[PDB]
């Protein structure tokens, strides 16, 4: 029975509004309703992995697991295995997988982050799950961010706290936050970004939604505009939105948006918004294709509609050779030529690099680079041909060309990372000097760039 080189992943996010679900929620897992929906001919085909994020979830873990498993069994006739479940307050993540994957999944991690301080600590934050699927690392974050149309900067701060403090994946990747630890990272939830139009325009917005004319609303969506100004979710992807705003509905219908201020809302307006979102980030040149992104029309217990997204995701096999794992394959090498980091820092410390990769026995520290002043007032750190030759554990090109090298540039004075990035080994050629590039980030914000050339030697 062969190992897969692709799997499909379902991501669901639903803010349940503290109400139990209706008796049937199969439309959610079938990707049926509005937006980019799944073909009817696929209805019996199970996804490999289902990841369900809830917010304002009033159920126990047992109660929700029973509903989810009974829903999937009715759709697929498969009894899914529980990989992980983790709950912070009323924010929950469930990961289910086909039973045939039980011995492909390992290194399961869960964590949460509580956002805010005093007044604003106690209900918002995030839960996460990570695991290995054969040779591929997968991370999943369900966040419930700060509410309210005039709190976009608080949401952005919540995002940065969650990616800094959520402790998932390989703890040996110490310089790297969750935005670099995984082959594929999915980040979803009630992100709570709103359509930023005047209150007076509420009925005009509703009109537009009834006409399925979303363009002048999406041009005011705070998550799209904050992402375009590089204020949040830098280097993440989102599918085009082609479904109506998923908040705020009158319960028990979808015919009415309830936007007006009420004592129950703190006298705040809730103009129709795309609160409920799925975003992803995958390593460079790894296959990831969104095959659905939409909302359900028939689940009406909450003031939010459920959102679905599904993905094709490339995966790799747990590679064994005669040599690695547990020795190097001296037929393999990675050389970095003429590399330099450009940093936005005002600091004048020396810097060194660390190279991290599951193709190495352990991470590799470089010598310090040579600092020069860039013309437009920046730091350029030159490494020359000084960088250590990296010795992968396996030289087979079928393995090595699928790997990635994480890079951290660290201060000699503090050993703190000033920037992190990732280089694919999926090269156009081996034994050939080729350009490489990554942006560098720290705490998820842009701090610089790393560029140079690579020369990869494989056994072929
Ligand atoms: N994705 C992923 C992944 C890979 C390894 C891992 N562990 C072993 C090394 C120490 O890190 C924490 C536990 C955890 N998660």
């Amino acid at each position: 029975q062969p190992e897969p080189d692709m799997i499909t992943i379902f991501i669901g996010t639903w803010n349940m509004g503290n109400a139990p679900p209706p008796k049937k929620i199969t439309s959610w897992f079938l990707s049926k309703g509005q937006g980019k929906t799944r073909d009817d001919s696929a209805d019996y085909i199970p996804h490999d992995i289902y990841v369900i994020g809830t917010q304002e979830d009033p159920l126990s873990e047992k109660e929700w697991l029973e509903i989810l498993k009974h829903s999937l069994q009715e759709i697929t006739s498969v009894t899914f295995k529980t990989v992980a479940i983790h709950t912070l307050w009323n924010i929950r993540i469930v990961v289910l997988a086909k039973p045939e994957h039980e011995n492909r999944i390992s290194h399961i991690c869960t964590d949460n982050v509580k956002t805010g301080i005093a007044n604003t600590l106690g209900n918002k934050g995030a839960v996460g799950v990570s695991f290995m699927f054969n040779g591929t690392s997968l991370g999943f974050v369900n966040s419930h961010l700060t509410s309210g149309s005039e709190k976009k900067l608080r949401r952005n701060q919540n995002y940065m706290n969650i990616l800094r403090f959520l402790a998932l994946g390989d703890k040996k990747l110490s310089p790297f936050n969750i935005t670099h630890r995984f082959t594929h990272l999915f980040w979803f939830g009630d992100l709570n970004y709103r359509v930023d139009l005047p209150t007076w325009e509420a009925e005009t917005i509703i009109q537009k939604i009834k006409q399925q004319q979303y363009a002048d609303l999406l041009s005011h969506d705070q998550l799209l505009t904050e992402r375009r100004e590089q204020k949040v979710f830098l280097h993440f992807e989102e599918e085009e939105i082609t479904f109506a705003p998923t908040y705020r509905f009158e319960r028990l219908t979808r015919d009415k948006y309830a936007y007006t201020k009420q004592k129950a809302t703190g006298m705040k307006y809730n103009l129709p918004s795309w609160c409920d979102r799925v975003l992803w980030k995958s390593y460079p040149l790894v296959h990831v294709v969104c095959q659905s992104y939409g909302s359900t029309s028939d689940i009406m217990t909450s003031d939010h509609s459920p959102v679905f997204a599904t993905f094709e995701a490339g995966v790799t096999s747990q590679f064994v050779s005669k040599n690695g794992p547990g020795t190097v394959d001296s037929q393999g090498q990675i050389e970095f030529l003429r590399c330099y980091a450009t940093l936005k820092t005002k600091s004048q410390t020396k810097f060194y690099l660390e190279f991290h990769s599951s193709c190495l026995e352990s991470f590799v520290k470089s010598q310090e680079g040579e600092n020069e002043e860039g013309s437009e007032g920046e730091l350029v750190v030159k490494f020359g041909e000084t960088l250590p030759k990296l010795k992968p554990i396996i030289s087979d090109p079928e393995y090595l060309l699928d790997q990635h090298i994480l890079i951290s540039i660290k201060s000699s004075d503090s050993d703190e990372s000033y920037g992190e990035g990732c280089i694919a080994l999926r090269l156009e050629a081996t034994e050939t000097q080729l350009p490489i590039y990554t942006p560098l980030t720290h705490h998820g914000e842009l701090t610089g760039h790393f560029q140079g050339e690579i020369k990869l030697q494989t056994s072929q």
